[PDB]
């Protein structure tokens, strides 16, 4: 850092932000956030763990699936509504939990998020971070409609009386579920944070320094089963990264699983969820677990075609973290309902072009997976050979 | 745009200046007034360019970009209010279309101001694209050049041809080579054709599509031209401009929500002498071309729908069309094998494996790979000789055409290259584009040691890396950044 | 271009060229040639056909083969000598024919080539272009030693009396073989040439304009068989690009085949010879054709490991075109014997490190082919996503 | 370098200035004269630096880069002519070594002039490499950093670790994690070690390898250090510098052509207390590091051979060595499964799957893939628990080590990172490098949900793209050049 850099940010941000109808993609918000957030806002929000390979891979794995559209289908009308955990949604996507929304929206934080999700014609579920800057209560209450669903995302405390009280205050507030996050027993190392944070004593800590009393690094399957007895809210495990765990989730009867790697902020070299979903849906089908568990997916969703690809492989919904945080930060609640409109229209426009008219018609045979597994690395390309080499050239232009 | 005049009404610059909002929009096109309110949501070109030019003389934006027969045909008689009393407050009269064009017409007009190399210096098709990019208006560049969303299909169309290699034959007598073939019952001097494209007037305002008709039928080598339903020229003018009685014309049909209109357009085109009907089926909803959009707001879902392109067409409609006409029907926009088979079941004459130049669905596959898996499956069901299979998207070299012809396609189309040869040099740029390509095909055929189209077969190809469409692991920035490559020898003087 | 640009070339070339002992690789010559040749010299020599994909692919295909070296082998001594068409060579590489060596060496042309090949301790065969700037006779005669072998590379004329006389003048001169080039029945289009050549009427020609009376586009297998009767020189077909032709060469009894695509100057999208050799050697083994035909290979050879890879797959020798032309052009006959020394030492140094001591020990199990076929093309990478994205960053440095 | 003095002779600056050519070369090292003619072709560092410094005071080039015991040990008594009469014409006295260093010692000496961030600001191992690159001499940078020829192996070593993904376990109690293991009969606090590297004096001239001994045994976490036969410090000094009696030392052996010498070095090292002998076998001939060479001539085949590294070692020599010593023998430089099996047949205790940091044979494979195909084959023959398998090359992150440990390696070595932590910060940079890595391993283990080395198994890995080492078709320059990407939204003020 903040080298009285605000003068520029602020200027940068001065009705400088282009109007909202100039916004085209979910990438526009991101480029906008990248310029106008504070350094600490950008580093926290945008970073992934270590080399950020997983974070990037989450997005690219969607780039390896192609479609097999049907033509000559009457697509005058399309429906994109579905049911996620007993409830019925207008769209098959949601706002995932992201701690610290005030870094970006200092006056309204997550309140603004609730607003955008319910103030327009499309109403979208909002997952609530146990690490939210605002309180559950200011949040559930800020929702402008009574048709909008809210989900509580829980981190279990090492002091479990705290998660007792917690669960109890969330069911009395009307959240429709609990997402239990399991991929952060220890905190991933986001080097972007730390770098800017070296800007120049705790009292002991080493790798240990990444441990936390808020995240019982001791959670187990067994704690999940004790949780089912203390509540009515359907239970969803957030952070599954292999098939065998998904099969564990059904074996002990939770309601869902979210195939997630924390948006690439936890273990680097975890696979894209999109690929775990694909390995996974058929295994479940094969043992009779498919009507038994709803599988969610998050990580690198930036387009409606990405949403349609996770939906054809079997997902019930798919979540988005960063795009919303960015929309929320340059334009508050209005930037958020706009990001929702952008998404909703890509899905519908894409659906007509694939030749289907409802979510239930989304199936794997609309996809080409041939190259999903073509995650590759080439041989270090040859310097000396590419350097002296000169390629073709176009026709110049002319005289004067 | 004509008039129709009625004979009287009698409008005025404030009676008309008054309706300058949707809920009613009136516009002056020439001397006449029109209520475009009920029409705007359907405009093939977007509801905005009209909505935002509300009650004005739009004359200068409309005149140059449209076919002479639009108003007659698509506007109800009741929408032609009246003749405009004299003129309009001036600066209520719109200038010509060039979103973003920053008084930039001078470098560009100079840029082709005979800065354009002689046509004889053109070596390849990329040369037309390079020249067009520097001289078309920012907005004709974006219209012509973009693809849907992220543009992965558009690039993939091209790229898939580079995953194919050849296994040429050596010591074969290649003195004589024949590239002539038959497409839909006619003999053609070549295996490629000029695909349907709208708005040829944006880069060639004096002649649009009439110039494509000329450069395709004026020389020693004639090429079939596919005419769009949304062409900037009337079909009758494009046909009358044709120089041989030996050149072929095909019509690209977009089925209207109002079938009578379509019924009517079919009957007209058979009378004008086109020889085939291509029904485009990959655009029930308008592809989102972002470079373009961005230019407009910087220089829904149902806003992508238009009555002009029925979102409701079905196989059944195809089947009814065939009882209504003797021209062979081709389905254009087919993107998977299952629809090719269906096309064979209903009995049409062919299909175009296309994704529309990559301007519709992004993640749609390269037609060359759909071709590779489709043909073997057609042979298995003995449906191979009962349907002709064309393909288009990203075809820039003679070896590209050959690759398609060895896989079983009957002909290949091109859209973008001819737009750019037509926009930089008109008719002779079209003619030069045809000569560049014909030569490339002859030249590569001698080199592959085959002497006729009939000889092109799958054995001349190496297909082992066709499905090697891959994505790399994001690799290490942090590591490759700290690294230094080797280094060649420097010299001493320098 | 020649915009009286010579003043600079010439300056550039003025004892500016670094001494010969400063030369490390075959790429050094190339970068040197790239700066000091005339525009017409560089365009002719360095170009390939159309997009130049084959030309590049010739080199990269060698980059997809890895080795499985043997350790603990006594490699104090190595021998790299072998026999190519009855004769015995010091090295298992040769100088292939390249028309127009005077574009680069205006005073000595191909004479200088003969010299370099025979004036040092290592003597290498020199293939002679039917389109050589100097005459066979000035060439055979310029060879400084009587141990050096010379090969005649033949283009058959549409007027066959000319190739009668031709063959006869070459056997009387003592060339030890005839290489018949078959991959140029029509001339490939090297756009680099043509571009610079537009620098601003024949009397008819079109694709036809690429035909030539010197290259009977009418040669056939049958003409080859008539050729065998008119001579004693073993016959080698130059320009085979698939396996079925190689099997045709043995079926009619020629002595060799050169797996070649003209250095990427003929048909674009022809495969790397290195890969055709690999498909090919085992087919031959399988029918008993292997002691019957010697297979040569050329195209993108720039290192001794490339030579060892073609030799482990079965090749008898391998040829080099451009590197020599470049050596010949910046330093004449001396640049050529130096390029030979550079190569010879990479082979020997590489052999010790693979654990073998003679050419006959080079075998496919010293190679890993797993990924030879991994010639791939990725999906157009995403602009908007890579653009806003920022990777990690190193530690800066400090104060003042 | 000592002297030995004899007692008399009595040389002079012209008697010695006179032999300034090969065929005889004499040099003044300190106060004494030596005929280096018969020796130069063997110099581990190249025949040139000596040949070209012919009859001079080379004192300033030799003193700082060599172990104190070289002259005693490798030069015959007859080569120590005599004490030099006083001094030498000056400018016959060589300056210190820094090929290319253009009076550039000032930006660099300032550059670390406390321009070097506090050690506490170091986040990863790439940070040491970045800092070293800016502050080492051009020639210490090239020595340390290059690989053989085109450098494909060196990059491939690193890259192959990025083709491996994990399948982590969720809901496992990860409060406690243990990373301690056993390597060659000893208990080690961690699964990695510091590999043998020559010339630690180039980046750390005051202490070289004695600083690596300190940063590996001074803290709470001790790490095995592998000492090179070609180290810049005497083995006895490197061992005496060690701070714990709990830290382990291993000796890297290069077999001489003169076996007595080797016989002698083995016996010395067992007496000093090293605990294992690593015989390096991948360098019978010296790898051609081009960045380095280029610096020298810009700032054969048998010239790559030296008596110091017998090109003649065989399995049989390995087998004889084992009768001569009780230390466990490791073969270092193994690059294919067949040699691992052979190592198991002769009964040695382990091997290092290595290609030498990519400094020897270019096209040699990544040790991580040789590991992946080797272990399953060892299990089949039940040879798995009879040989310990180490691996080195391009290991920069804790997830890299884990990947190796899940595949069955017993420990992983690192060479370059410690060179650079030692050259920028000495002992505490070594200690900090060990703490960075230990933490990364603990941190990733919690996240993979395992709690001990013993739990790391192949099921925690996704290996499906390990052999996806690929090369793309040269793609189209001519086409991708004429193309424009989409474009994000701009802002208005800017
Ligand atoms: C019945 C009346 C009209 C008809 C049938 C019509 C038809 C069309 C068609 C077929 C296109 C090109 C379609 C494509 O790219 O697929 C187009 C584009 C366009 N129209 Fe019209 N049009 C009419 C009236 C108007 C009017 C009154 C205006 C005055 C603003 C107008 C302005 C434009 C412009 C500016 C474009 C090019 C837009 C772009 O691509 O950026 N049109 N129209
Ligand atoms: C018996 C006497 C000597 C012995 C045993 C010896 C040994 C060594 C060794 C083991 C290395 C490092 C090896 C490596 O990187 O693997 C080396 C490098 C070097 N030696 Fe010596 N050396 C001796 C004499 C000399 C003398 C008299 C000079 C005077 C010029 C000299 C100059 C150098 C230099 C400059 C290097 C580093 C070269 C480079 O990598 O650029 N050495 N020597
Ligand atoms: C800035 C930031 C904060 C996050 N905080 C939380 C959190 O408190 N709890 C949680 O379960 N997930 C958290 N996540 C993970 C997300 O819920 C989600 O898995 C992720 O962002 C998916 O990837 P994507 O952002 O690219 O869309 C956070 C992600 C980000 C980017
Ligand atoms: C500017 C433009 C306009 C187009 N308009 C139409 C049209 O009206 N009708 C149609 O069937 N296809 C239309 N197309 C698609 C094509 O006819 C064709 O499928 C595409 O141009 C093939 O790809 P290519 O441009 O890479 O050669 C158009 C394409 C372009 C680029
Ligand atoms: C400038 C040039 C001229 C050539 N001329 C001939 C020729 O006259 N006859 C022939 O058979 N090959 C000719 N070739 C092809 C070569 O003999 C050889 O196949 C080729 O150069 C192999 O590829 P490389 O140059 O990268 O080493 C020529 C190649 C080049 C580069
Ligand atoms: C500068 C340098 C010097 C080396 N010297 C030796 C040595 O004397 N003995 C040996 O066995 N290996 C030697 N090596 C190789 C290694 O011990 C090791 O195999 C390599 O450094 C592992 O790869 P890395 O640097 O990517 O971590 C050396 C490596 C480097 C980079």
């Amino acid at each position: 850092g903040e080298t009285k850099e605000d003068i520029a940010r602020k200027e940068q941000l001065k009705s400088l932000l282009p109007p909202l109808d100039n916004i085209i993609n979910l990438y526009d918000f991101e480029y906008l956030a990248s310029q106008t957030l504070t350094k600490q806002a950008w580093a926290y929000y945008s970073s992934g763990a270590n080399d950020e390979v997983t974070h990037r891979e989450n997005h690219n794995a969607y780039h390896r699936i192609f479609f097999k559209p049907k033509i000559l289908v009457d697509v005058r009308k399309v429906d994109i509504s579905t049911d996620m955990l007993g409830s019925h949604v207008d769209v098959p996507f949601y706002v995932s939990a992201t701690a610290l929304c005030k870094l970006g929206n200092p006056l309204e934080g997550e309140k603004d998020v609730a607003r955008g999700c319910g103030q327009g014609v499309t109403k979208v579920p909002q997952m609530i971070s146990t690490l939210a800057s605002c309180s559950p209560e200011e949040i559930i209450e800020a929702a402008p409609s009574d048709k909008q669903i809210q989900w509580y995302q829980l981190y279990v405390n090492s002091d479990r009386k705290i998660t007792d009280d917690l669960v109890k205050n969330v069911e009395k507030l009307g959240v429709k579920a609990l997402f239990v996050t399991v991929d952060a027993p220890s905190l991933g190392q986001r080097e972007k944070d730390m770098k800017l944070k070296f800007s120049n004593v705790e009292e002991s800590q080493g790798a240990s320094r990444a441990l936390s009393k808020f995240i019982d690094p001791s959670l187990t399957w067994k704690d999940i089963e004790e949780l089912k007895k203390k509540t009515k809210l359907p239970i969803v495990i957030k952070g599954v990264q292999r098939t065998e765990d998904v099969i564990k989730a059904a074996e002990i009867g939770v309601s869902g699983v979210v195939l997630s790697n924390h948006g690439g902020r936890q273990l680097d070299f975890s696979r894209a969820p999109i690929e775990v979903l694909a390995e996974t849906m058929p295994i479940l089908e094969q043992r009779n677990l498919k009507d038994k568990l709803e599988v969610f997916v998050d990580g690198g969703v930036r387009r409606g075609t990405d949403v349609l690809k996770a939906l054809c492989l079997g997902a019930k919904g798919v979540g988005l973290g960063r795009p919303f945080l960015y929309a929320n930060s340059c334009y508050g609640r209005n930037g958020v309902e706009k990001a929702i409109e952008i998404l909703r229209d890509e899905i519908e426009m894409s659906m007509r072009l694939l030749g289907v008219t409802s979510i239930a018609e989304l199936k794997p045979d609309l996809l080409d997976l041939s190259t999903l597994k073509a995650r590759t690395v080439g041989v270090p390309n040859d310097v000396l050979y590419n350097e002296v080499y000169e390629g073709p050239t176009l026709t110049e232009f002319e005289d004067a």
